[PDB]
């Protein structure tokens, strides 16, 4: 139950893992339509 969060200094995600998670999500979306 926040109201208005705000602070600097935070190693947030989406700085390299978004690419990795997406590469995996892309490869899976390929194999999904090709496997069983």
């Amino acid at each position: 139950y926040p109201s208005k969060p705000d602070n600097p200094g935070e190693d947030a995600p989406a700085e390299d893992l978004a690419q990795y998670a997406a590469d995996l999500r892309h490869y899976i979306n390929l194999i999904t339509r090709q496997r069983y």
